């Protein structure tokens, strides 16, 4: 299969993916093919995040995303007997490695030591260290939302949200395997909400993908238009939902995401309705104004605090996340701000 | 590492799952510990398929629990930092596809061809089909536990469904990712009713849980008294629900299981209660008399007949799905029966 060390880029894990059933079975049995995918993305590695190249960072977020197109996309029929784990688990096990130890190059021990051993306290902590953070109140939605934001501006914005919303979901349906009862209910409702509770109208990928269609961010735009950081903000919300272990920097990531949405949504729908948009947009931004207010409080209370105060010391894993959250954010809001100025 | 070829078992496993960070990320840059932690892999299961060495089967069957447990379970603060995907995936992959194969042994190419291309016929045909199997009216249920059944009996056979009922919630969490909105919708509502629509007290893994409580099926009890099969059977479950490819089976494995719990349940309700046994045993099973009649129904008209209808080749990986439930449920049922006469 692979006679030589190589280089591993999108393309090659697409002809993984293009494999039959025998072709996978004899990769898998091949661990010197399969060491050899594994040197090639610890060369990836280096080239994305010691040496800092953007290209091969973007390659690195690429081939990721391809990674858990697969793990969160309906299998076609044609890869049903297809064995990808082996292969594709070793490329995303080192491939993620490197991704969280940047961001946690970026985490002071400091800043996830001090919290209060207790749940309530835990929370009113945590609020506070968000709001210490730029990402929680940036200038994208304080100051070019409301006084310049067209709609050529939240097409381009929209294309980027796509790394996250249309997923919310089955974000929350991996969290919430294995928790603990009060954290599990709450992430439970959390989820039937996002599925209207029942009523396919009010599913809400449903409506996020009328928001989109009302500004034809369509396949082609967002393949185009996706920055690097939206990909990096895409792939870090994967990465932390599918792994068990990674569920206490999970609930600290989509923490900070519900308490936020609230007055980021507010900001985009008022500008929305003053430029005259369409009206699929406000419905989307106009639930979750109120829904993530509802959400934000009950995560606090029944998924952050509850789980401080059955074992403390989780309390620094949900601050990594909350962290990881909120500079991920900055990055991917600064990168998107800069790019709208520039048109 | 493994600086030698070795055997693996469940203790085996359980070392590795005592490494600490830095070990596992060691063990995950050796190839040639993995190689032969692979080689070993295939031993077993050739020494459990092959040979049929029933000690080999329970071995390979504690092994692959072992992982899914993992897979299962909120993570441990201790395991947080450790990266067992590379290891333990290739592990489940081999172990997985040898026990899939042995599944797929007995099926027939003609048991799962001539079915109608066509969602509501396919319900139709698939209902007979599963009308066939003996599973679909084991003495267990019919003869066994109306006329004899005692208290001994019922929490021997309680153990035994610790393999299952316990994990509901999450299967129908993991098989509804990435599904098209009809199926996706169906599995949801499915789960929050299992999540007790919101109400803890009507949580079903809860109220299992008591009726474990009222026979002492105590943890040290299931683990003395739980069959190969049963592990076989909790393995199935596992497997089909943690992979995106086996999506369409696990739409058969469990489709049967709503079909077929409303029955075998009245049954061991009415024996239940005839025995004088205490009342929380009969609220788990009376709940889901009534409500598996309910999500029977859902699941054929909206999780079955739209998936044939979007692609009527799924409706083979279904019917594959089906036999496997069944399968594999007479091999359980058969074996507890044995079991049972002997005492
Ligand atoms: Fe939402
Ligand atoms: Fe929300
Ligand atoms: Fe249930
Ligand atoms: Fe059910």
């Amino acid at each position: 299969m692979i006679p030589e060390s190589f280089k591993i880029d999108r393309s090659v894990v697409e002809e993984f993916l293009a494999l039959d059933p025998d072709a996978w079975e004899r990769l898998n049995a091949d661990y010197t093919a399969r060491r050899r995918i594994g040197e090639a993305c610890r060369a990836l590695s280096r080239h994305a995040f010691v040496e800092e190249d953007p290209s091969a960072l973007e390659e690195l977020h690429d081939v990721l995303a391809l990674i858990y197109q697969q793990d969160f996309s309906g299998a076609p029929v044609e890869l049903l007997g297809c064995e990808t784990q082996p292969v594709l688990r070793d490329i995303a096990a080192i491939l993620e490695g490197a991704v969280l130890a940047a961001e946690l190059d970026s985490i002071s021990e400091e800043q996830i030591s001090a919290y209060p051993r207790s749940g309530k306290e835990y929370v009113h902590w945590l609020k506070r260290v968000i709001g210490e953070h730029p990402a929680a109140g940036h200038p994208f939605y304080r100051d070019f939302v409301p006084t310049r934001a067209t709609e050529g501006d939240f097409r381009f914005y929209l294309a980027q949200e796509t790394n996250l919303d249309p997923k919310f979901d089955d974000i929350l349906a991996f969290m919430q395997i294995g928790a603990a009862p009060d954290e599990k209910m709450e992430i439970a409702g959390n989820y039937w909400d996002e599925m209207g509770n029942g009523k396919p109208a009010e599913v809400h990928t449903a409506m996020f993908a009328h928001a989109l269609d009302a500004l034809d961010v369509n396949d082609d735009y967002i393949r185009r238009n996706l920055l690097p950081e939206a990909k990096a903000s895409g792939n870090l919300a994967s990465c932390l939902a599918i792994s068990r272990r990674h569920y206490y920097k999970s609930v600290g990531f989509f923490g900070v995401t519900e308490y936020l949405v609230p007055r980021r949504f507010k900001l985009v729908v008022d500008r929305w309705a003053d430029i005259g948009l369409p009206r699929e947009g406000i419905a989307y931004h106009d639930a979750h104004i109120s829904i993530d207010a509802v959400h934000a409080s009950g995560w606090f209370k029944n998924v952050i605090a509850p789980a401080v105060d059955r074992d403390p010391r989780v309390g620094r894993e949900i601050a990594v996340g909350a962290l990881i959250r909120l500079n991920s954010s900055q990055r991917y809001l600064d990168s998107l701000l800069m790019h709208l100025h520039h048109d």
